[PDB]
């Protein structure tokens, strides 16, 4: 029905609102653009699902996400690989890996505050009825 597509736009603006406050974040810099194979040539190697926030804007506009669920999904993705690609004691590392946490945890604090959880409720039941 339109109303449920009026439904997923509204989805859609409410993510790209989430994803745009993330990568304006000076300290998220680092997710904001897929890894530069010349800079790291075995992150693709290594990490089956590179994710950033650039291809979290792409995957929106495709409407690949039908529920804030599926895109808190490509979040904790973001955070994993760092965790397991950058997972070495030195301050390199921990900084990405703390970095990565920030980004994760503050993605969730804003969708606790912001999402109402009736209309996440509506998206899952959509979703599940495709
Ligand atoms: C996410 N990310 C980005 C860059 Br640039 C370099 C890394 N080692 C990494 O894990
Ligand atoms: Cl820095």
């Amino acid at each position: 029905s339109m109303q449920e597509e009026d439904t997923f736009r509204e989805l859609r603006i409410f993510l790209r609102n989430v994803t745009h406050r993330l990568a304006i974040d000076k300290r998220f810099r680092v997710f904001t653009k897929p890894v530069d194979p010349d800079e790291v040539p075995d992150y693709v190697t290594v990490i089956k699902q590179p994710m950033d926030l650039s291809s979290v804007i792409s995957k929106i506009d495709l409407h690949k996400y039908l529920t804030v669920k599926d895109y808190l999904r490509d979040i904790d993705l973001i955070c994993s690989n760092a965790l397991e690609y950058n997972p070495d004691r030195d301050p390199g590392d921990r900084l990405i890996r703390h970095r990565a946490c920030a980004l994760r945890d503050t993605a969730y604090a804003i969708i606790k505050e912001e999402l109402d959880e009736d209309f996440e409720q509506l998206c899952e039941e959509i979703q599940e009825s495709r």
